[PDB]
C-alpha cells in the first residue's frame, strides 16, 4: 500500500470508469512525467473492485519507440501460448485476432502507458473493436493535444493533480524512515524539503534514497534542503528535476556509480533481465569485493541499494522474492542519457537522427563503450572500425538476421572487444576472425542454424560467461570448456551434448557455478568431478537416460556436495509412465530448488522428496506431477515455495505437519482438480493462493478457504492478510 | 555535334577551368532542369582541347539518391579491375585510395552530375586532395545556395544561359528535320513555337519527338505551337514544363503509352540494362505485333521510336551502334511519377517518406504494380500481402541479403505475382510456396549458395525467361527445361550443366531461341536437336571438353541452322597451349556473332574464321588469341567490327584485301604490340580506332596512321572524319 494521496484521484477515475457512456470510452491521463501517471494507473489496475467489475485486464506498454508489430505480438502472447501460427500473419491480421479473443470475453479494459504521439494512439486504436460493452481506454499521455485531436475521445482529458502537502510529509517519511519516527532536529528540514519538490514523487522518492544512502544526519538534511530549494520545480520544464537527481548521483561510490551509469544504456521501456545484467556488471570488471560474499553475491547487493533508493524500480519479482525484471523511468533515462554524453562521455549511443547519417571512423574511435538499438544491420553494412572501442551493447524485441558477408566485418572492426551482446542478432555461422578475439568476455547470441560447437572456442581463454541461444533439438560443444579456467556460467535452450572429459596440476574448474541445460548422456561421474563448486545444474533432453533404476547417473549428483539448483527437462520422444525417484539420501544434502518437467511421476515419490528437510522452493512444469490420488507423506519441514503447472490432479489430500511453513502455492491450469484440503487454511504461514484454468469445485472449495483464513484472521494476530486471486474472474 | 549556341558558353568555361586559381578549383553550373546542365557538361567531357590538356577525366553520377559507398566503389572500379580486396574497406579507406590514385595521375578534372544537397558535397568533397596541381571540379547543381556555402569556392558560380533564339530554330531543324528544309506553311509555326519554349532544349527535343510521331503537317504545327503559346515556361515553376510532355505523350499508341509509362518505374539516375528492359515487356504482354518480325524486334522497334523521340537518352550503345544503356531525364522521371500516381494510377512506388511508416494491406490492395527501390529489407520484414498485385520490381546498386524465415512470405502475399525481378536481392534458397507462383513469367535473382536447380521449376508452364546470376564456379539444372516450351530466355553468370535430354509430339521448342552460358558437357547432339530456331548459344567451363580434335561437339553445332551468336567461356583448371580449330566449314553458314575467351590459340587460325564470308562483329576477350608474329590469311569479305583485350601480340602484318569493309577496331592491354599494319590506314571504311595499355611503339605507329588517314581524308570525300583516342594521355 505504497501510495499516498492518490486514493482521492483513483476513486474519481474509477467512477468515470464504471459510469459514463455505454460503449467504447478512453480516459486520458496527462501530466508531468514523474508526477505518477503509470503509478496511478498501476494503483486502479490492482484496485480490486475495478478487476472484480471488469472481466479481462490487459496491461500494455509502448513508449515512444514502440513497434506495432512487436506490440501486438505482446499482447497475442497473454491470450494463446502456441504461438507459432502468429508469427507469420500480418499486422491486421493479429489486430483481428486481438479484435476476435476481447470479443469472446466480456467487459475489459486496455491500459496504454507512455503514448508520446497521436498517430501512435491512430494506429493502435483499429484493434479495439466498439461492440458496445462498455469497454475502457486507460491511456497515458504527456500531451493533451493527443486527447484533444480524437474524436471519438468523448470523455474530458483529466489532468491528474500534483501531490499534496499531507500526502508529501507523510509519503516521505514512509519512503524513508519505513516505520521510525523523524528526530525532531529534522522534521523541519523534511518539511521544508516536502514544500520544495513541489508534490512531485519521483523526486521525492530520489531524495529519500540519497538520504537513506549517505546517513541521516541534520547537516546533511539541511544540505539537501537547500539543494533543492535552490532548485525551483518549473511545472513546464521538467530538465531541472535532473538536477535533483543529481543531488543523489553524487551520493553513490565510484564503482557504483559507474554500474548505475551503465544501466541506462538500455533501451526505454526495455524489461531487463536481471540475471543477464548481473552478468554485465561482473563481466565487465564493474563489480569489486575483498569480502568473504563472492561476486554475484556482491553484485546483488548492488541492485538490492539501486531498488531500495527507487533509482530501479522492479516490475515482477521472483516467486522466492529476489528480483526478476527492473527498469528505469524514462525520465530518469533522459537524464542517465543527457550525463553520458554531454557531461561525462562514458558511452555513447548511436541513433537514426534527422541526418540520417551515421557516423564515421574519426568520431566513433573516440568511444569506449557502444550501444545500438536499432537499425543495427544498417549500422553494421556501414562496416564500422574502432580501435578503442571496449564493448558493444545490443539488445531488440526483435531478431535480426546476421549477414554472412558482413559477419567478419564485426571482429575485425573491433579487436579489442571484451563484452558481446547480440542476443538479438541471429547468427547464421561462425567466423574465423571472430576466433581471434583473445579480449572476449562475455558473448550472448541466437541462432537457427548452429550445431557445432568450434574447438577454437577453447582458445578464448577470457571468456567468464558463455551464452547460447536456439531453436536446434540437440546442440553438440566440441571445444575444450573443461580446460576453460576462468569460465563462470553458461546458459543454452537446446539440449547441450558436453564432450566426455578424459583424466590426464589443478585442472579442477573451481570458478565453473552455474552450466544450464546439459544433455542427459554429459551428466558422468568425470564431469562433477571437475566441478565440486557447482550449484546451479541444468539437464535438457531424455531423462530416461538420466534416471533408468539399474543405471542411474544421480549416483554422480550424489558426491556434488555444493549442489543448490538442479534443472531437468524431458525431451525424450516417449514421455509415459513408469518413471520413478531413487532412494532420498542419493540427493545432496544441502540442495534447495529443484524443478521437475514432464517427468510422469507417480504422487508418492514425493516421500522421497519428503526426506529433505531443507527444500524451500520446489517447481513443477509441464506434466511434473499427477495421479488421481494425491497423499500427503511425510513432511516438508521447511518448504516455502511450491509451484505446480498444468496437471490433471484430482484429488489432493494435505494436512497442517505435512506442509508446517509453506508461503506461497500456485496451481495453474488443474483442469481435473477436485477439492483444496481445508486444513491448508488452518496455517497461519500460508499467504498467498492463485488459481488458473482450475475447476468450479477447486473454484468453491478455494472461495471457502479464503472465507476460512480471513476468518482466522479475524480470530488471530494474522498481519499479513491472505491473498486470493479470483482469474479468470469470468 | 548535335550542339547547338553553346559553343561560347563552353568556351568561357573552358577558359575558366585552364585558368584561374592554380590550386583546386570547383566551377558551378546553375540552372533550371532541362536547360542542358548535364549536356553542356558532356560536351565539355568529349572536347579535345581540356581532354588533352587533362590527364585523368572522370563522370561521375550522383543524383538525389546518392550512395557514398557505392559511389567510391563505382570510382574505384574505373581504376583497378581487381575489386575484390576493396569490398570490405570502409568509405574513407576507399576515400583515401582514390585519393593517392589520382596523386598518382597528373591534373584531372572531377565531373560530378546533380547534387541536389549541400551536405552531400560536403561528404563527397573528403576525397579530393589539394595537391596543388590545379586538379578542377566540375559540379552541376539546381541551387545557388550549394555553391554559395561552400567556403573553398573561390570561383563564382556560374548561371548557365538559355539558347539564344537563332540557336533555337537551328536546333528544332537539326532535330526534326535531320537534313531537311522546313516547309514556308510551317516555318512560321516552327519560329513562334521556339520563341515559345523560352529557350529549354529539353521542352524542345521533346515537342520535335511528338512533330515526328504524328505528322508534319501546317495543322498540327499550329495545334503544337497554340499549346506551347498556352503553357507559358515560368524560369521558376519548373511543373508547368511537364504540361509541354503531356502534348507529346497523348500522341503515342495505347501500348507504347504503356510501355512509356513503364519505363519511368526505374529509379533516377539507373543506367537500364537494354536486355533485360525488352525481356520485361516481352514478359508483361506490352509486346504485341501481328506481323513477320519477332516480338523482340518489335520491341527493339518500340526502343528505337523512343530514342528518335528524345523520351528515354541513350548513354552507351553496343559496339555494332544498338543500344545498350538508357535512361530517363530526372525532370522527365519526375513527370512520369506524377502522372503514375496522381493522374491514372497504373503503378505506385513505396518510399520512406516523412511518415515513416510503411503502407498496410488496406492501401497496399488497390495496387497492381509495385516498384520498391529503397529500405526494400524492412517493407518485406512487414510481410504485406497483395491479391491484386500482378508485378514486383526492384533493382538496386547494392546488393541485399533475402532472410530465410522472410523468405516464404513474398510468394504467399503475392499469389497472382507474373514478373519478379529481385537481381538487387541475395536468395539463399527455395521456398516451397515460391514454386506454387503458377502465374509467373519473368524471375530473376541472384545467389551465392544456390548449387542445385529443383526439379519443380519445371511445373511452372508460363515461365518466358529465366535469368540466374551467382558466384558459384558450377551451376546444376535438374529441372527439365526441355518440356518448358513457352521458355524463351536464360542467362547465367556460371558453369551451367544442363540435364541430359532422353528421347520419347511437337516437343521441339521451337519458340526457344537464347540461352546463356552453359557447361560445355552439355553441348550434345540431342540438345542442339531440340531447339533448331536457337540464336544465340552460351558456353561456359572447360572448352578443351567442346574442342578435342577427336570427339569435338561442334560437329552438333553444325546442325544447327538458325545459329547466329555464339559466345564460349574457358574455365579449365590449365587453359595452355594446344587448342585448334575444327575445319571451317563446321560452322554454320550464316552465324553473325562469335567471342572467344581464354582459348589459347594460334594466330594461323583465323583462316578458318577467315572462309565465313558474312562474319561481321567479332571480340576477343581475356587471352582470346596470341601469338608472336600474326600473318593476315584470308579475306573477311564482311568484317565490321573486331574486338581484341589483354593479348600479347608482337607483330602484325595486314592489307586492305584481308579486311576490306572493317568499321570499328578496337585494341585493349596490348603490353607488346610492335606495330600497326600502316596499310590499315589506306582502307576508306576504317574510321574509329583506340589504344589502351599500349606501347610507345604502337602510340607512334597510331598517330602515323592518323595522320596519313587525314591526309586522304584531305585527299577524297571522306565525310566521316578519322576517330582515334589519345587513351590514356599520360
Ligand atoms: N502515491 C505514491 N506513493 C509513492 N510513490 C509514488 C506515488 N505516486 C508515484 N510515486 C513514485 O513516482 C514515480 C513515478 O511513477 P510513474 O507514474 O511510473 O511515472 P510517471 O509519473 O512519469 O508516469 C514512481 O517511481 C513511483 O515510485
Ligand atoms: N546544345 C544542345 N543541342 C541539342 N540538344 C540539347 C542541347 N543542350 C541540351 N539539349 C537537350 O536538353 C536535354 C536536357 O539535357 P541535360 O543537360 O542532360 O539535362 P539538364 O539540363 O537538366 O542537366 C537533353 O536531353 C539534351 O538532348
Amino acid at each position: 500500500d505504497d501510495v499516498v494521496g492518490f486514493e482521492e484521484e483513483a476513486d474519481k477515475v474509477i467512477n468515470r470508469l464504471l459510469g459514463g457512456s455505454s460503449g467504447l470510452e478512453v480516459v486520458p491521463v496527462v501530466g508531468m512525467p514523474g508526477l505518477g501517471k503509470t503509478t496511478l494507473a498501476n494503483k486502479i489496475y490492482k484496485h480490486p473492485d475495478i478487476g472484480y467489475q471488469f472481466f479481462t485486464r490487459i496491461w500494455v506498454y509502448v513508449s515512444q519507440s514502440y513497434r506495432r508489430r512487436e506490440l501486438f505480438l505482446n499482447i497475442i502472447s497473454k491470450f494463446t501460448r502456441n504461438t507459432k501460427q502468429y508469427h507469420d500473419m500480418c499486422e491486421e491480421d493479429l489486430a483481428d485476432e486481438i479484435e476476435d479473443f476481447l470479443g469472446k470475453g466480456g467487459k475489459y479494459l486496455i491500459v496504454l502507458d507512455d503514448v508520446w504521439s497521436p498517430d501512435a494512439w491512430e494506429r493502435i486504436r483499429i484493434a479495439f473493436p466498439n461492440n458496445n460493452k462498455s469497454n475502457r481506454i486507460l491511456l497515458t499521455t504527456r500531451d493533451s493535444k493527443v486527447a484533444k485531436q480524437c474524436k471519438q475521445c468523448i470523455g474530458i482529458p483529466h489532468d491528474l493533480k500534483f501531490l499534496t502537502e499531507d500526502e508529501s510529509w507523510i509519503l516521505l517519511e514512509k519512503k524513508v524512515f519505513h516505520k521510525d519516527k523523524c528526530p525532531p532536529e529534522l522534521e523541519l528540514s523534511g518539511k521544508s524539503i516536502a514544500k520544495k519538490c513541489n508534490g512531485l514523487p519521483l523526486a521525492i522518492v530520489v531524495i529519500a534514497g540519497a538520504l537513506i544512502g549517505k546517513g541521516k544526519t541534520s547537516r546533511e538534511w539541511k544540505q539537501v534542503d537547500e539543494s533543492v530549494g535552490e532548485h525551483l520545480i518549473n511545472k513546464d520544464q521538467p530538465e531541472n528535476c535532473n538536477k535533483l537527481v543529481q543531488l543523489s548521483y553524487d551520493r553513490l561510490s565510484y564503482d557504483l556509480k559507474a554500474c548505475f551509469l551503465y544501466c541506462g544504456a538500455f533501451p526505454g521501456g526495455f524489461e531487463i533481465p536481471a540475471w543477464k545484467l548481473i552478468r554485465l556488471w561482473i563481466a565487465e570488471g564493474f563489480i569489486q569485493y575483498k569480502g568473504h560474499l563472492s561476486l554475484e553475491c556482491k553484485a546483488e547487493d548492488n541492485l538490492n541499494d539501486l531498488i531500495n533508493r527507487n533509482l530501479v524500480m522492479v516490475m515482477q519479482r521472483t516467486s522466492d522474492g529476489q528480483i526478476k525484471t527492473c527498469r528505469l523511468h524514462d525520465m530518469l533515462h533522459e537524464f542517465c542519457r543527457q550525463e553520458a554524453m554531454k557531461e561525462e562521455n562514458l558511452f555513447q549511443e548511436i541513433k537514426l537522427g534527422a541526418e540520417q547519417y551515421f557516423p564515421g571512423k574519426r568520431e566513433l574511435a573516440t568511444y569506449r563503450r557502444l550501444c545500438i538499438h536499432s537499425s543495427v544491420l544498417e549500422f553494421i553494412s556501414t562496416k564500422p572500425s574502432g580501435e578503442h572501442v571496449r564493448s558493444f551493447l545490443s539488445f531488440s524485441l526483435k531478431k535480426i538476421e546476421m549477414p554472412s558477408v558482413d559477419i567478419p566485418t564485426i571482429p575485425k572492426g573491433f579487436p579489442l572487444l571484451r563484452v558481446f551482446d547480440v542476443e538479438s542478432i541471429n547468427f547464421s555461422r561462425f567466423s574465423k576472425e571472430f576466433f581471434q578475439l583473445y579480449h572476449l568476455r562475455y558473448i550472448a547470441f541466437s541462432s537457427d542454424t548452429i550445431k557445432i560447437i568450434p574447438k577454437h572456442i577453447g582458445e578464448l581463454w577470457n571468456i567468464q560467461t558463455l551464452i547460447i541461444n536456439t531453436q536446434q533439438r540437440s546442440l553438440d560443444i566440441q571445444a575444450n570448456i573443461w580446460n576453460m579456467e576462468r569460465l563462470r556460467h553458461l546458459h543454452t535452450n537446446s539440449s547441450a551434448k558436453l564432450p566426455v572429459p578424459v583424466t590426464p596440476v589443478p585442472l579442477v574448474n573451481q570458478s565453473l557455478q552455474t552450466l544450464s541445460t546439459i544433455a542427459p548422456e554429459s551428466c558422468t561421474e568425470e564431469v562433477f568431478a571437475r566441478t565440486p563448486n557447482l550449484k546451479k545444474l541444468g539437464i535438457r533432453g531424455k531423462i530416461a537416460v538420466l534416471l533408468e533404476p539399474n543405471k542411474s547417473l544421480l549416483k554422480n549428483v550424489k558426491k556434488l556436495e555444493s549442489l543448490e539448483n538442479l534443472k531437468l527437462i524431458n525431451d525424450s520422444s516417449q514421455t509415459g509412465k513408469g518413471l520413478r525417484l531413487p532412494p532420498s539420501y542419493i540427493f545432496p544434502t544441502k540442495l534447495r530448488k529443484l524443478s521437475l518437467v514432464d517427468t510422469w511421476l507417480e504422487w508418492n515419490d514425493m516421500s522421497i522428496l519428503g526426506q529433505m528437510e531443507h527444500l524451500e522452493v520446489l517447481k513443477l512444469k509441464e506434466n511434473g506431477f499427477m495421479g488421481e490420488c494425491w497423499e500427503s507423506v511425510g513432511g516438508f519441514c521447511s518448504l516455502l515455495v511450491l509451484w505446480i503447472e498444468r496437471t490433471d490432479l484430482v484429488s489432493w489430500k494435505a494436512s497442517a505437519d505435512h506442509f508446517p511453513r509453506l508461503k506461497h502455492l500456485v496451481l495453474i491450469c488443474c483442469d481435473k482438480l477436485k477439492e483444496i484440503p481445508i486444513g491448508l487454511a488452518d496455517i497461519r504461514s500460508f499467504q498467498v493462493m492463485e488459481l488458473q484454468n482450475s475447476t468450479k469445485t477447486a473454484a468453491i472449495s478455494a472461495r471457502g478457504i479464503r472465507d476460512k483464513k480471513d476468518k482466522q484472521t479475524q480470530e488471530g494476530t494474522n498481519n499479513n492478510g491472505f491473498k486470493l486471486s479470483i482469474f479468470p474472474p469470468d
